[PDB]
């Protein structure tokens, strides 16, 4: 008895696991992530940059990092709005780097910018046509949070 | 080993309760929830006012009330039509009262309404202009549910 | 403690299904799903037939397939533009059968359609009119799955 209960509890719990990432799966879906794709999400709420990594982590996510102009614009298109990405100059002035590590591979920046601006900007939003500009990190704008394609 | 498999069975039972929490978190978040705010949602199908409670309940949620005026534009911007609220003066009439309990305090009620009008009208509803009107219970109108902040 | 331990489980395991099943029923009325209706969900990408089908089965679902105007409509709200629909002529030529088995109950053709046109058509999408045009199945058009009742 008890180790055929245990062998069947085991297989339930699998089979569960299973169905939980089936609704994963669908829940992406149906919010619109690609084939292949990276699955960027928001909340449409503006906060500062500390909360919006602090937010995509409790999502067990990450700030949303555009690698190439393609991410850049599915970003874009989400936000909608002013977002911050996953990206600062904090640690060490004009060498931007990612929030999960490394320096920028990728950037398109505004006429101007990063002009590290008044009493310093260290972080970086997605505003229009997709353009970027360096801003305080204090300032409020859109969280976009990223999971894995 | 039999309690080798028991343990890791906790262990398995705890990583699913865990990944489950974090599916609910996505969803709400990727369904507009704002950090420490209840959140609407709806299906955006018309039904009388007893089947939208019992719909919400079901899912575990109320249905949706606007306990101020930033939550009464919530939830006017999720329904985008004429939606029941979780208010009615069905217990005593002319005494609205909240579906959960309690006198209703913040209302923002429509120009000479509550009016019971006719045989009666015991249910509210917020309208397109996120103003408020009793109406029939009986009638159909969008099922919009609330979850806890 | 064994027998406790495992009479436990069975009590967790059950316990965490009905919540998933919550979880379920929750993404499907955000989305939209009606009592007693079908629901179609898109992640708006387009993509050769094969892969929406590839896809749907999947997250357990099916291509669309609409029985009567009613879906048909429900569909072409979902998909926004051309969509595939679960039904192809792939086995015998001039002979549209449902990709889950059977003649067509219901048909929206547009005049002269379905026509194999030039090196042949087998599929077929669902205009951004509502009609139907059997088209290639190498051409890519919108992933559309649905879900029961
Ligand atoms: C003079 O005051 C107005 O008189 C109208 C005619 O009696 C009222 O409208 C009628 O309301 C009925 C509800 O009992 C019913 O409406 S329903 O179909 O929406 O249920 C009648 O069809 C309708 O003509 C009017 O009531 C207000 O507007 C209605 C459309 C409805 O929304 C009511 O709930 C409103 O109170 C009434 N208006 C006022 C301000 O007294
Ligand atoms: C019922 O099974 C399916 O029948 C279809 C109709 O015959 C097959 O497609 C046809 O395949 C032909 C070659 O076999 C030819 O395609 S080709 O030009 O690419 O050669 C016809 O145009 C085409 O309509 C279908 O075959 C499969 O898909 C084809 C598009 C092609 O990729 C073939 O290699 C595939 O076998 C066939 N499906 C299967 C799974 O056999
Ligand atoms: C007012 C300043 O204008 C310029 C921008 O690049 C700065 O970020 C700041 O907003
Ligand atoms: C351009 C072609 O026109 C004709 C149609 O029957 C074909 O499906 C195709 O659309
Ligand atoms: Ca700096
Ligand atoms: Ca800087
Ligand atoms: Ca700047
Ligand atoms: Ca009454
Ligand atoms: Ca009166
Ligand atoms: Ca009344
Ligand atoms: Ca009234
Ligand atoms: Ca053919
Ligand atoms: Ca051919
Ligand atoms: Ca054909
Ligand atoms: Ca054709
Ligand atoms: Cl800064
Ligand atoms: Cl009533
Ligand atoms: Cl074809
Ligand atoms: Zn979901």
């Amino acid at each position: 008895a008890i180790e055929v209960k245990l062998a069947n509890m085991e297989a339930e719990i699998n089979t569960l696991k299973s169905k939980l990432e089936l609704t994963n799966k669908l829940h992406a879906f149906s919010m619109g992530k690609k084939s292949g794709k990276k699955f960027f999400v928001t909340n449409h709420e503006r906060m500062p940059f500390s909360k919006v990594k602090a937010l995509c982590s409790e999502l067990r996510g990450t700030v949303a990092i555009p690698r190439n102009a393609e991410e850049n614009k599915a970003i874009q298109e989400v936000a909608k709005t002013s977002a911050f990405l996953g990206i600062t100059d904090e640690v060490t002035e004009g060498q931007f780097m990612y929030v999960t590590g490394g320096r920028l591979t990728y950037s398109n920046w505004k006429k101007d910018e990063p002009n590290d601006h008044g009493s310093g900007e260290d972080c970086v939003t997605i505003v229009d046509n997709g353009l970027w500009n360096d801003i305080s990190c204090q300032k409020k704008k859109t969280a976009v949070c990223e999971f894995p394609a």
